[PDB]
């Protein structure tokens, strides 16, 4: 998952 998750919220 790691990268299409740490950027959907918590980045964007």
């Amino acid at each position: 998952e790691a990268h299409k998750n740490r950027k959907l919220m918590e980045i964007i």
